[PDB]
């Protein structure tokens, strides 16, 4: 990813933001030259994307993770909302489209978990956190885990580097700015808070 | 991406289908082991992936080309929509949660392409076909586009290789199954949808 300055993040917490916010992952490894991904339900730990650690998981019957056991590094990609943005909204002459996105790109070296249950465990918490009510596992669910266990493989990436982009029209002027955000907030309503959210630096 | 028998495509049309409707792709180098992305809007040529040519653009400013003469093995991920399901959704005990998604991984060998302006120009045009209105250039438009044109790098991937997911709860009874779609019916209606056209003609036994 090359990060055009205009569109930096802002604060290094809205990196760990998105991808907290975001955790259904790709998981993008190197195979004989070949790129080869997974999409893959992936968190954070720690403060910052940078440094920190994230915890994954994918399907044992999946080869990708066999690609891991050297511990190669592995790029780690999040997504938040996104719209393409169509000069029918700029409403000028002289225009040209756009596509307005959010995404950070983590890299860093893999090591397969043997840790398997606490990571998937670890992502339910996660993952129901921000659900109103959460599903708590139950003995039987958690029994359940366990009978699944083999078919897990569980990974974690110790992020090296992390590029952010936060492509949000933020270098418009307030005219068009307005026309853009008043157009996502009818069903692009995620990408209308990022907006707003982005701004709240 | 490895495609699950109980998710796969039902015709080669779906993977297609979600390639047309999803061009906002993400294009992958590997180099040296290390994969390098890049976000960007990629069209389809062609009525199959597999076979197929897509066609993008990247900034010239983006160090990411420079890669693909020496790394000519290119990965471009397209994907639809998608949505966690929570248990509490299932409404049963043993439960385990799920996110259901669709997405097409196409693998190829990548090439500069030419002409850049074509590739501009189609690119417009297939993203606002499902537009109305659609916006066509204007000749102030097209002139600012020829004067932008050095800063763009256009490239075709040829594809050898397609492989779709289209993880879309088909293996839960059918009680659950409505419990599953109907909750996605109201904030996430692009995922019903989905869902609805993925069960018709979806093979059990096949
Ligand atoms: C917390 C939310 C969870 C999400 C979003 C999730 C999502 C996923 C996804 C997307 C895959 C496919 C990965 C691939 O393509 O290789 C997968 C595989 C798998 N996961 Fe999870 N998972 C979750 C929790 C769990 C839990 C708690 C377990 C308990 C052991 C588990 C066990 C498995 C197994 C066994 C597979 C392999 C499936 C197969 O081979 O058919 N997952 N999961
Ligand atoms: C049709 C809808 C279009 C979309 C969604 C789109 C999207 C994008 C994106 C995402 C990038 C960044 C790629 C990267 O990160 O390297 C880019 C670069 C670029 N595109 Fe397009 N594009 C469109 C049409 C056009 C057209 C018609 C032109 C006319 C020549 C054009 C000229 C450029 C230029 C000059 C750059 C580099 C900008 C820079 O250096 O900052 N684009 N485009
Ligand atoms: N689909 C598998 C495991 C999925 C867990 N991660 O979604 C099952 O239902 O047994």
């Amino acid at each position: 990813m090359h990060v055009f300055p205009r569109y930096a993040a802002a604060r290094p917490e809205q990196a760990a933001e998105l991808v907290r916010s975001n955790p259904f992952a790709l998981v993008v490894s190197a195979v004989d030259g070949v790129p080869v991904a997974t999409h893959a339900p992936v968190i954070l730990e720690g403060d910052a994307v940078e440094g920190g650690t994230l915890l994954g998981h994918m399907a044992r019957a999946n080869p990708h993770w066999r690609s891991f056991a050297s511990s190669p590094d592995v790029l780690v990609v999040f997504s938040g909302p996104h719209g393409y943005v169509s000069p029918t909204v700029y409403a000028t002459d002289p225009a040209v489209p756009a596509w307005d996105y959010a995404a950070v790109h983590a890299t860093g070296r893999v090591e397969l978990a043997e840790d398997a249950l606490d990571v998937v465990e670890r992502t339910v918490a996660a993952l129901e956190a921000p659900r109103d009510p959460a599903w708590t596992p139950t003995p039987a669910s958690r029994e359940r885990f366990r009978a699944l266990l083999p078919g897990v493989v569980a990974f974690r990436v110790r992020v090296r580097t992390e590029q952010s982009m936060f492509a949000l029209s933020q270098d418009l002027d307030a005219e068009r700015y307005a026309r853009v955000r008043e157009a996502f907030a009818a069903d692009n309503p995620g990408l209308a808070d990022l907006m707003d959210r982005s701004l709240e630096h």
